[PDB]
């Protein structure tokens, strides 16, 4: 989580696409969906990012449809957005026990239980939180099995980005769950 506002500059693809889906939360505008292999994925927009501006004009109070409308009508050689980094999320850093556990239980990507003497307990991991990222990778829509494997494949040190379930649910509506398994960029970032 970067604790300020950053700017990004977007360029429509061949198709006139930026690969981005926004959602009106609490009179902000927030990233509901980022498509793999898209300008938005390239410029490093993330699930749960706030869009403060688009081309200088402020996003306050705007409807999802409006924000989409604005992105369309704009001349696409250069779109400048102003982004607060995943405001609704935090990141927790755990260390696997020599059994390879960080030490929690989760179902549908929502952490349901924390285990005693676990790194997850020590680090103050919370339940009723939806897992958004692991080591930088968006894992939203992935089946619990696949998330489970990501945590398995990761090193000793694990990093989880989490989002209070009440908020996660509010964000990921107007979308099916295994649509998100498809559409949502789940790639490690390019460099
Ligand atoms: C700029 C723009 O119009 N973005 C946009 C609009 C709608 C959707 C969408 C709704 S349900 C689903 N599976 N995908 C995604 C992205």
């Amino acid at each position: 989580i970067k604790q300020g506002i950053r700017e990004v500059i977007l360029c429509k693809d061949q198709d006139g696409k930026i690969g981005l889906r926004l959602k009106s939360i609490d009179n902000g505008i927030f990233v509901q969906l980022v498509q793999a292999n898209s300008p938005a994925s390239l410029v490093g927009l993330r699930f749960g990012d706030q869009v403060l501006q688009i081309n200088g004009e402020n996003c306050a109070g705007w409807s999802s449809d409006k924000a989409h409308k604005v992105l369309k009508q704009a001349f696409g050689e250069k779109i400048t957005m102003t982004i607060r980094d995943r405001p609704f999320e935090r990141t927790i850093t755990m260390h696997k026990d020599s059994t390879g556990h960080v030490g929690f239980i989760f179902k549908n990507g929502k952490i349901t239980s924390i285990v005693k003497d676990s790194s997850a307990a020590r680090n103050g991991l919370l339940t009723e939180h939806n897992i958004c990222e692991i080591n930088g990778q968006n894992v939203i829509g992935l089946k619990d099995s696949q998330i489970a494997d990501i945590l398995s494949t990761s090193g000793t040190v694990v990093t989880i980005t989490i989002m209070p379930a009440f908020i996660f649910e509010h964000i990921i509506k107007r979308m099916a769950p295994s649509i998100m398994k498809s559409l949502m960029d789940h790639t490690i970032p390019e460099v």
